[PDB]
């Protein structure tokens, strides 16, 4: 019944933990113990009267407050643990206290099955060239471990309409159940909602590229003639901004769920983060896809693999071209070639709305399905 989360020390890993929470928390009324530094819970606080924040206080010295953790676990004795990819000790200190310990990836199936299958069958090939085409240690058993010391099951910030043939092979990849748990979810943006408000249906193109690079005045120019010379509205959250066509640059932080929520919007440019385009599906918009490093191109292809989205074709090794934004831009928004793209977004949404609660409901009844197992000997 009550479990405890210890996300790592990064905020695009408190925010996945923190709404986790906020889900457990209104499903079997699960008490709910968040381990995070009084900093990074301090961002968090504002609707989790339902769970329950604990502070941890300390190279990150994150791999030395191991017995503080336990100290933590010790007082609050929580019936299971939720931990991260990188405290390493975490599976081990709460095997100490006899606490089941299941982990939380918080990123696409597949980019996980590549290593992982890099590992579990060596040569093998990946089951798949279209997406891999596979044709020194001290950190690849750190990677499995948190695979192989998964308690039964594993927790992933994913959802079968979209990574399904992935998560199956992570699944027996892994030799544990992969849960689902689908996707999870200041005077200074009213202009932003006035301004998309008074535009036609699916008609905006949202673009943001995170906060990853910021690009350069190089490559800022390649995107911003591309989304010129589109011919489509646009919210570009960061030509001459005097002759933009019909477009608003933001400086900051920028309504990104409200507006690829709103019915305004009908693309996004992305550099295809996993909560960017989680949130892109969730709403039912299509995706640009602008990947450059990390797992983001094979989150984009993912995507793209699916239907509901395409990339940008690069002409050069580096960046593109604004042709290139601007083809796929109209291909997608504006033109017949792209309905399908568009179809599959929406029928996707449906979907994901239409079966919806019971993952997180499924994954709530395993979880105290593996409580009981505990339940050996009182």
């Amino acid at each position: 019944i009550s479990i405890a989360l210890l996300p790592f020390l990064a905020h695009g890993h408190i925010s996945p933990f923190f709404e986790l929470a906020k889900q457990l928390a209104k499903r079997n009324c699960n008490v709910f113990l968040c381990s995070t530094p009084i900093n990074l819970s301090s961002i968090k606080d504002k609707d989790s009267s339902a769970s329950i924040k604990l502070v941890e206080l300390h190279r990150n010295a994150f791999e030395t407050a191991g017995p503080t953790f336990s100290e933590i676990l010790k007082t609050l004795n929580p019936d299971l643990l939720i931990y991260d990819f990188n405290p390493s000790w975490a599976p081990e200190i709460a095997s100490s206290h006899n606490i089941p310990a299941v982990y939380f990836l918080t990123t696409a199936a597949a980019s996980s099955s590549i290593g992982l299958h890099a590992f579990k069958n060596p040569g093998e090939k990946y089951p798949f060239p279209d997406f891999y085409d596979n044709s020194n240690m001290k950190l690849l058993h750190d990677f499995i471990a948190c695979f192989e010391r998964s308690c039964d099951i594993i927790l992933i910030k994913s959802f079968r309409e979209l990574e399904g043939k992935y998560i199956d092979l992570l699944s027996t990849l892994s030799d544990k159940t992969l849960v689902p748990v689908g996707p999870l979810v200041d005077p200074k943006t009213e202009q932003i909602i006035n301004w998309l408000d008074k535009r036609a249906e699916s008609t905006v193109v949202f673009v943001c590229f995170g906060s990853e690079y910021f690009l350069s005045n190089e490559e800022l120019e390649e995107v911003a003639i591309g989304l010129e010379i589109s011919t489509v509205n646009f919210i570009w959250a960061v030509f001459v901004q005097r002759v933009g066509d019909r477009g608003l640059v933001v400086e900051g932080w920028a309504p990104q769920a409200r507006i690829l929520g709103h019915s305004s919007t009908g693309g996004f440019v992305s550099h295809c983060g996993w909560s960017s385009i989680a949130e892109s599906m969730k709403f039912g918009v299509p995706v640009i896809a602008m990947a450059r490093h990390l797992d983001q191109p094979l989150n984009g292809k993912l995507a793209a693999e699916v239907g509901v989205g395409m990339e940008v074709v690069r002409d050069e090794n580096g960046k593109y071209k604004r042709e290139g934004i601007a083809e796929v831009i109209r291909k997608v928004v504006v033109e017949k070639s792209g309905e399908v793209i568009r179809r599959k977004a929406r029928e996707l949404s449906e979907k994901m709305k239409e079966k919806g609660e019971q993952e997180i409901d499924r994954a709530v009844e395993e979880l105290v399905q593996i409580c009981k197992k505990k339940k050996d000997e009182q």
